[PDB]
């Protein structure tokens, strides 16, 4: 696959991880072809550990807003963000960069697509995953 | 730049991460122009919360072997990554895929480079970045 990288920025973010997780400076760092990454620690005496680096996903809370005085009868779950994503690609091809169920009630889901043309598409999905409307 | 994907996996891993921040169901998922996601979660009673979901690398301890009974005399510190990478890379095109210190004392570097053509490139290097051997 495309294992390794070109990026020294990358290959820093490895090592500070892996100086994260054990003692000692850091002596090799390799790329494994499942495309995680172990990098060896040595200590000043001569002693060694091999850490295992890993892509991962960490989220903040970053606001709140009390309920205003409804809940969501949809809601993005694995299946929905699935059936959305490619009712969304079929219509336009490029990147998603918004899924929400917010929505309209006989239009409950939108999706956009940022399409290499750098030009930004709005879709509006009924509740069968049918477009229904588009702004380009 | 590279807003958005085209992965429902990584929408979904990005869903994931945010439910693990705070309570409720996913109606929105929204990039931000830094490439970090915005996700709204909605609980039945109406009440809101924004996360922030960012790139981040997760490091675990793999193997350990003792004090043999010398220690690295030199290490890849930042620095010297930063001065190893672009030696290897203006010596041949494509992914790194291994540095290490380990090296020959003469040599005391290594870095592999893997090309398009799939062809992997060990480059060996003295104290002062120079290439003084390969093996393609
Ligand atoms: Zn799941
Ligand atoms: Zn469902
Ligand atoms: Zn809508
Ligand atoms: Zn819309
Ligand atoms: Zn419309
Ligand atoms: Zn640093
Ligand atoms: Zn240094
Ligand atoms: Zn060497
Ligand atoms: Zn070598
Ligand atoms: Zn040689």
């Amino acid at each position: 696959t495309g294992i390794g990288t070109a990026s020294a920025d990358e290959l820093i973010a490895i090592a500070d991880a892996a100086r994260g997780a054990a003692d000692g400076e850091v002596t090799s760092i390799d790329a494994k072809r499942d495309g995680t990454w172990e990098v060896q620690l040595t200590t000043a005496a001569g002693a060694e550990t091999e850490v295992r680096v890993d892509e991962a996903l960490v989220a903040s809370v970053t606001s709140t807003d009390a309920a205003d005085g409804t809940g969501p009868a949809l809601t993005l779950d694995d299946e929905t963000i699935r059936a959305l994503v490619s009712a969304a690609l079929a219509e336009a091809e490029g990147m998603i960069t918004d899924l929400d169920v917010d929505g309209d009630d006989v239009s409950p889901y939108d999706a956009s697509v940022l399409t290499s043309d750098n030009r930004s598409i709005d879709i509006d999905f009924s509740a069968d995953f049918a477009v229904v409307g588009t702004d380009i």
